[PDB]
């Protein structure tokens, strides 16, 4: 019912200290793995009010394959300023290995179009995958890929999707990548003739920082409430969906929690 | 504990009946995760016997950055042997990935040395991955890569190691995987000056072949005895190693099961 939440509790409690760079005080634990079941509810979180709207925009933003933080602003979202340059260059961060990884043919592959080809034309293929984690490109990214590498799987007409996740701010980021690829998950879903299965979340170093030990407190200390439904509108195509497109009902969550 | 054989248990109990490219039959799941204490033991299984040369001489050959099975055949190992052009060759697959991962601007990436090197010099960082899985080389591989991909963490000077593997032959392969990454994890630990810690394995499609099950319940009706003990002698290079310098320790597996492979 609240897998997130167990595995906030999990490593305050058992976590290990640890310094990064740059930052403070994290309490760390190494490959950590949360479920999610897609067809009971939105994994959008009721415990702290999550930014929804920066989410969907975020996600739109990678699908463009878009580098630069101009279309975001022109939407109200800041969540990437901090890393972009003075013309609001990040490098070939997550949207550009996505649909336009740089091969040695000089082609450049997009990995979503595969993707989806092969749900529509072999479901039980255990190739469908989406990785950002371009080796080549690394030093060139303001940031290396965090949510580095995906998986797709069919199961009686059922998409399932693992997410493994290198690097996990617990408090403030994997709320915001729980529902990201949860929505990734319905649109390719979606778009290829199937329902929703699992959201497997797979983490390398999952940390909580020093300053959010009080913010987690608080939110650990909430009762749950029902999950959201998620809504879509009918597209021809992944890449046409608009924020318009998309709609999360019934959603009542805890109020917010502000951190640095 | 033995998560090895809870999971076969697992997958063939509740599995999910599927297709395949290989045209045999599979029972399926997806996302499940195997935790070793490497502290605790070597996790070469012992429900039946695991032939380790065979594991240690191709970890040894990705550390070369081989691609032609030629070396593997030069000390007798043959696993390889059916999927390899009549050269040998079989493509930009696993060490090459390791050792030269060809960047945009054509230079080769030393994944291996840069992963060592985070160790020595910055234990906390987490970045410290080896990637196989690089999309733009994937068509010009003989296979695409299984074990696609793995990070190392440090902590209380002990190095542990989480592999994705996006496709597990529960029965055939796995118990390769186990070994040969436990392996490459106290290499670089030797190498770090560090003491092991966990191997955490990751999968995607994890799956019993549809050929393998009067096996897989023979192996299930053994009593699991204690892993064995590993150790490596010293080299000042991981890339030094030898079989020689790889010598297990109090090995006693149920006996050896023969198994068909799935082209
Ligand atoms: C995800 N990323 C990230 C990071 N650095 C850290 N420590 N954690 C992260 O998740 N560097 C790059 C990147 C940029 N993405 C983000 C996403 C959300 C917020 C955040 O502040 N969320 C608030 C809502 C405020 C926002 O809508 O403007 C929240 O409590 O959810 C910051 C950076
Ligand atoms: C892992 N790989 C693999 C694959 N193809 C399939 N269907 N499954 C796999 O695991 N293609 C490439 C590769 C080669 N690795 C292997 C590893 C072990 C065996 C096998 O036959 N093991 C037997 C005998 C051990 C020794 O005699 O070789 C055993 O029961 O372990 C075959 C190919
Ligand atoms: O998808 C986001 N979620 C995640 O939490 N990281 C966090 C992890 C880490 O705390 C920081 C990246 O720094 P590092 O390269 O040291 O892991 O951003 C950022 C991504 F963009
Ligand atoms: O890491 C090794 N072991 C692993 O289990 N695969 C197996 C899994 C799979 O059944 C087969 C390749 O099948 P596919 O490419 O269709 O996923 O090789 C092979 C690798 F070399």
């Amino acid at each position: 019912m609240t897998p997130y939440e167990d595995l906030l509790r999990f490593v305050l409690e058992t976590g290990t200290p640890k310094s990064d760079r740059t930052g403070t005080g994290t309490r760390s634990l190494f490959g950590q793995q949360m479920r999610y079941d897609l067809s009971a509810g939105f994994p959008l979180l009721t415990t702290k009010k999550v930014h929804f709207k920066s989410v969907a925009y975020e996600l739109l933003w990678f699908l463009r394959g878009d580098s630069n933080i101009g279309w975001l602003h022109e939407h109200g979202v800041t969540i990437w300023d901090e890393w972009a340059s003075d013309t609001g260059e990040l490098g070939p961060i997550y949207g550009v290995q996505w649909r336009s990884w740089p091969a040695p043919s000089g082609e450049h592959i997009d990995q979503i179009s595969a993707a989806l080809d092969l749900l529509r034309t072999d479901p039980d293929s255990r190739r469908i995958i989406v990785s950002a984690w371009n080796v080549g490109e690394i030093e060139r990214m303001a940031l290396p890929p965090c949510h580095a590498f995906f998986q797709f799987y069919v199961a009686d007409g059922r998409l399932s999707c693992q997410l493994y996740q290198r690097s996990a701010d617990l408090f403030l980021g994997v709320p915001f990548n729980i529902a990201s690829y949860a929505l990734l998950t319905h649109m390719m879903a979606a778009q290829a003739g199937l329902s929703v299965g699992e959201f497997i979340w797979t983490g390398g170093d999952c940390h909580i920082y020093d300053n959010h030990v009080e913010q987690v407190r608080l939110q650990l200390s909430r009762e749950p409430r029902p999950y959201p439904k998620l809504l879509l509108a009918d597209r021809d195509s992944i890449f046409e969906y608009t924020y318009e497109d998309i709609v999360v009902k019934n959603y009542d969550p805890h109020p917010a929690i502000k951190a640095p």
